[PDB]
């Protein structure tokens, strides 16, 4: 009620802008448009129809027949995570993403998240490599929690992407949405 655990718990919030495409590609950088590029689409066109545990999620980004990628760099200090706190406490940095594909074509997904120093030094890294998206159209979560990452972390670089497995014109690639980065104690 006055301790750091309480405050970090209270200030926990997604630090990624525009996680679902409500603002199109706004807030996303190093946007790479492989094939026909990224396209924001709405939930239930139907199919497998899952997106459970969060009904606020209405849209997703769909990738095409060559890699579509996009990234965001989060300034932890600017969001109020004190340099001293980051350096000695190294509080949990939790990154999550949701991906799915179509039932009429396979697709691939990849996530790379890095903790960077003030000068873009790569201090920590989580990387999925290329991942087979579920054939049945279901949404899959990926989650990684960075701990014990050492001093000097200032930025979180979140990068993800998708492509189809069929090389077809249109948007048959991996779909991504509800991406998150937050700090917890
Ligand atoms: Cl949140
Ligand atoms: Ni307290």
């Amino acid at each position: 009620g006055s301790h750091m655990f309480y405050f970090l718990s209270k200030r926990r919030r997604n630090l990624l802008r525009n996680p679902c495409g409500e603002e199109d590609l706004e807030g996303w950088s190093d946007v790479e448009h492989g094939g026909d590029g990224w396209k924001v689409e709405e939930l239930p066109g139907d199919g497998n129809v899952e997106f459970t545990q969060d009904d606020s999620v209405k849209k997703y980004f769909a990738s095409s027949f060559e890699w579509c990628r996009k990234a965001q760099v989060i300034d932890l200090q600017a969001e109020g995570y004190w340099e001293e706190l980051l350096d000695t406490t190294q509080p949990a940095i939790v990154v999550k993403d949701w991906y799915s594909g179509r039932t009429d074509a396979g697709s691939l997904y990849e996530l790379t998240v890095r903790l960077l120093s003030e000068n873009e030094d790569v201090l920590a890294e989580f990387a999925t490599g290329q991942v087979a998206v579920p054939e049945d159209g279901s949404w899959m979560e990926i989650s990684h929690t960075f701990i014990d990452y050492g001093p000097g972390v200032r930025f979180v670089r979140f990068e993800h992407g998708g492509q189809d497995s069929v090389y077809w014109k249109g948007w048959f690639g991996a779909r991504v949405t509800n991406s998150s980065v937050w700090v917890e104690p």
